[PDB]
Formats: C-alpha cells, structure tokens, sequence
C-alpha cells in the first residue's frame, strides 16, 4: 500500500461532520488516507492535506486493505455495494461500518462483504467528532476477531477506549443503540431541567455547575440498580417507587407552572406507574426494570 | 459537648438523617407520626418525643423529613399559637411546592423561629458522605450558625440564597434531569435485555455514556450561554435519523420507548422551527 512513515493506507468512505474528522485525524497520524463522498466539495479539505480523493467507491475499496464506512446510515453503503461490479474482489480486505443502522442492514450488508471475500466489523462511534483520537473516547466493535485484532492499532487512532462486544457483526448495534436511548433520553431530560431552572432565574452556567451533583448520583444510582436488577433484589428500604412518584408529581407541578415541556418527567411517570399497577410501589426504584420488560 | 437536634419524619430517610447524628455523638430526639419507626432509633440511644410539639421544644436544631411539605404545614397548624420558636431554627428537607414553603416560612416566623429550606441531592445510603450534596436557602445566619452539624448528613452542601423559595425549584430542576435520565437508562437496559445483553454488561458500558454526558451538558450549557448554536459536530437532522433507528429497534422488541419519544418530540419541536441544521443544543431554544 505504501505509507511514508510506513503506515498501510486507509479509506474512509463518507465525508460528513463525523467521516471528514475520521479521515483528518488518519492523516495527521501518518497514514496514506484514500477517501471517498457523494459530493466532492466535502473532500477539497483533505485532498489539500495530503488525503487521495477517489472518484468511485470502487477506487476508494480497492486503495486500502482497511476501509472505513462513515455515511448517513447503513442502508445507503447497501447502495454503494449495489453499485460495485459483483466481482469485485475484497479478499485480504476489513470493511469497518461506523454508520447508524439496523441488525437487518448489519446482517444484509456482512452478506454482501462476505461474497466479495471481504472481512466484515461493525462498529458505533460514542462520541461527537471532537472527542476523535481522544485516548479515553470509545469505539464499539463486532464481528471478524481476526480482522479486528489485525486492524485494532490503526483503529485507536480513532479513539483511544474501544471496546470489541464480540465476534457476532450483529452484537454491536443493539448495544449501541441501547447506549444512545439512555444518552438521548438523559441528553432531554437535562435539557428539561436546564429549561425550569433558567424559569426561575438559575442561568444555564450556573445549572451546569449543579449538573454533577446529579451526573455522580446517576453513575452511583445505574451501578446500585443494576446490582439489584442482576440479584432481582427490590427491597425497598432506600426509597419506595410510591414516594418516587409522589416526588416527581412535584417536579411535574414545577414544570407546568413554569410553561416549561415535561416530556421526559411524563415519561419516567409512565414507568413509576407501571411497576405501581404491578404491586411495586414499596419497591425499589430498580423494580421499573422488570414492570417494563 | 455536642448540642441538641431533633428529627421530625422517621421515614426511609428520615431515620438516617436520626442515626447518622447519633453516631456522631449528637444527642437527639425523634418524633414519627406512628411509633414503631423509632424503635431503631432508641436502640441506637435517641430520645423519643410524644409531641411533635415536644421534638421542637428539646432543641434549637428541627430537622423535618417527612412524605411533603404540605403534611409538616399540617403539623405547623395544629400546634399551640403560644409555642416558642424563639433560637431555633427548622430545617425542612421534605419534598414540596415554594407555595408550601412561603406557607411554613410564615407560620415559623408567627413562633419567632428561623427558617432554612432543603432538599437532599441522595438516597438514605450516601447521607454523611464527604461528597453527598443537600441543598439549602433562606436564614443564612442560621444556615452558617448550624453548618457544622448540617455537614455530618452531607459533606457538600450548597446555601443557594437568603430566599426560602430559592432551594424549591433548583431541587425540582436537578430530579427532572436525575429521574428522567435514569428512566432513559432503564429504557436502554430493557432494550439491550431484549437483545440478550446482561445488565452486568450494560451497567459495564453505561460510563462511557455517563462521560460522554459530563462533557455534553459541558458543550451544551456554553453553546446556549453564547446562542452558539453552529452545527459542524452534529446537526439535529442527523440526530433524529439516528434515534428513529433506536426507536425502530425499541419497537421491534416490544420495548417501551416514552423517554425516547420526549427527545424525538423535542427534536421535532426544533425540525419545525427550521433549526435542522444547527447543533442538538439548539432544543434548549425550541423548549424554552
Ligand atoms: N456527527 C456525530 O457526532 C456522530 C455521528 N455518528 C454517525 O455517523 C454517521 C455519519 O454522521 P455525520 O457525519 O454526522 O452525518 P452528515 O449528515 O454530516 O454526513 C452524512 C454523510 O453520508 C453521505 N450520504 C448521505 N446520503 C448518501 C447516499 N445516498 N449515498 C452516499 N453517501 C450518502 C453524505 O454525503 P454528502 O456529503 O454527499 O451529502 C455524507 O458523507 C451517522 O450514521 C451518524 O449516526 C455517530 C456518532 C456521532
Ligand atoms: N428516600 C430517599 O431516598 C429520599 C427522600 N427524599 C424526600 O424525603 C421525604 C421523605 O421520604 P422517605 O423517608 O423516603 O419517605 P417515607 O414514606 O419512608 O416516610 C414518610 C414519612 O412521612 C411521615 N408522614 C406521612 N404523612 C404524615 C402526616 N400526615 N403527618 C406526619 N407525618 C406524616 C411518615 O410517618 P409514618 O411513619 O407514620 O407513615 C414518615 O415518617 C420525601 O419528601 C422525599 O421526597 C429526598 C431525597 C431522597
């Protein structure tokens, strides 16, 4: 491939606020990078520091024996597979998808790879592009172990934390859009106080400087439930679920008073209430898990 | 020569807040509506009060823990109008509405007691921990006269102002994000359950979302301070077709997805007032 600082060359195929990112920080860490996008505008940047541009993302494939898959979603690299003479030989080749998307499109496209003798790892990138290269930022991985292992240094590149979920290409999206409903979820419901905080004339600064007093409960409250979820052991004796909701009627009080939205608080009273109408109300908080299964 | 504190409210909580005090070498008397809660307590060496009027006679220091503030208004209510508040000061870390606070602020100054609101930012088990965070607001000469003794229930305080209502709305705003964040964990557990990932395992990767978060309300908090709303990280476009993908894969496990559906709908919310392509921060603009 060649290198420069003998480094193997790299595609990276999708050059988008997240793809431009992953492509710069290859290049600034001594790889050849061959990249690849729909539209060309997106690559005149690279290209200007040393990247390849290719024209096809047959070149952009043929370039490296690591390729990188970073578009909106998986079922638009179906379409770039699609597009690909069926012949088209990716033996000695890891294909690594980073792009949001379905077990259906995971299952599909680790097909489409393998008839083209191509090694297949899927992936879900925990971070914005900023935190790329970042040796505590994580990069979930499943599927080929070898192809993995073979590739893993260059991929640390990327983000120092990775974690391999297993050799199933099918284990890593689960997990990953798993941890981004809690992420996304917890992302509104901050926003949700930030926004009856600044009602009552907290500013968001000084809300964010409070934050990690709940932040640090949070990580102390996901290890207590999940100890007790793992023990299904819901005794009661911290906090009942009937004085959890009676407390977050009063939130939800606050919030309506404030016209500020609730979406969120409505949402964690659904659960409140679930495990209530299944008899948990002196329960546990960790008690929702199981009236949600 | 440690003095006096009573304790109103020998609940989950309450009764910690009782115990951490004795042990600590605080005499204390308990008061609880029905009896059989302070048995513990005067196991461990407390003072048990047959009055809720007695408990605020025996010290200067009255912690109340009790289900709300509307039932310690009650309490307040039903006491002698000649019972002496005079040097004392009331602490109330009972859960309620700044109506119920304006409400008890009056009826202790009617008795010429101080009064200090709180709410505690923990669950009974981190109560005396060097860490753990009550919240305080109003009397600030009490506050700081008793922060010696508040310190042993809670190692990081916060005095949030000399307005008794200050505390109230700071506590709700830090449980709405507290509790809709752990209802978002539970729906992400559920859905990596559902797809044979122990809550080991998920509890195991939760960090790495747990920091991503520090460092997003971090982000998020300085772009709404400066209006900075540019999308070069991630457009709110992007983030709705990423968690229509979580929200595919919720419903096809049957899963429930209610904190997902508030996130889509506040995203939607700035889709709608033509803020697509600007960062997820932006929401904060389309909530408010
Ligand atoms: N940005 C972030 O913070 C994060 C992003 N991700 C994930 O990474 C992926 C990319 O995100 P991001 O860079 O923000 O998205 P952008 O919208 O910035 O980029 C989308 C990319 O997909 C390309 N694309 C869209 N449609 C097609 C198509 N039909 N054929 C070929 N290419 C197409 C775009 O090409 P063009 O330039 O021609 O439009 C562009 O390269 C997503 O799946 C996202 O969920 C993961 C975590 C964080
Ligand atoms: N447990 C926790 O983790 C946390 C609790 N809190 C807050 O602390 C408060 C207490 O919670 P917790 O200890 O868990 O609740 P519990 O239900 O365990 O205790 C409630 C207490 O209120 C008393 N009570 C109820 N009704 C009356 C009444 N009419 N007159 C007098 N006393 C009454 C109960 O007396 P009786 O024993 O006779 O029923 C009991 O002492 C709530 O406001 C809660 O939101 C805040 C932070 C965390």
């Amino acid at each position: 491939s060649m290198s420069g600082s003998n480094k193997p060359s790299v595609s990276v195929l999708g050059l988008g606020a997240m793809g431009s990112v992953l492509a710069r920080t290859l290049l600034q860490a001594g790889y050849g990078v061959t990249v690849w996008n729909r539209s060309p505008e997106r690559a005149t940047a690279l290209v200007q520091e040393g990247a390849s541009l290719a024209r096809e993302a047959s070149e952009a494939i043929n370039a490296s024996n690591l390729i990188i898959i970073c578009m909106i979603d998986k079922a638009v690299f179906q379409d770039v597979l699609s597009s690909l003479d069926p012949l088209l030989n990716m033996s000695g080749k890891t294909i690594v998808n980073m792009s949001t998307g379905t077990v259906d499109d995971v299952e599909r496209i680790a097909k489409r790879v393998d008839q083209h003798n191509g090694l297949y790892v899927d992936a879900g990138i925990m971070c914005y592009p900023k935190d790329i290269g970042g040796q505590h930022t994580t990069i979930l991985y499943s599927g080929n172990s070898d192809a993995y292992h073979a590739h893993e240094s260059t991929l640390k590149v990327l983000a120092g934390n990775p974690k391999f979920l297993g050799a199933d290409p099918t284990a890593c999206t689960p997990t990953y859009l798993a941890l981004y409903a809690f992420y996304f979820g917890a992302f509104a419901a901050w926003l949700e106080g930030a926004v009856l905080a600044s009602c009552a004339g907290v500013s968001v600064q000084d809300f964010k400087a409070l934050s990690p007093i709940m932040s640090d409960m949070l990580v102390d409250g996901i290890k207590t439930a999940a100890d007790r979820i793992a023990a299904s052991d819901y005794s009661g004796e911290q906090a009942s679920v009937d004085v959890h909701v009676a407390g977050q009627e009063v939130v939800l009080d606050a919030l309506q008073r404030a016209n500020a939205p609730h979406a969120s608080t409505d949402a964690y009273l659904s659960y409140c209430r679930m495990a209530q109408t299944a008899g948990m109300g002196e329960l546990d908080i960790a008690s929702l898990f199981k009236a949600m299964h």
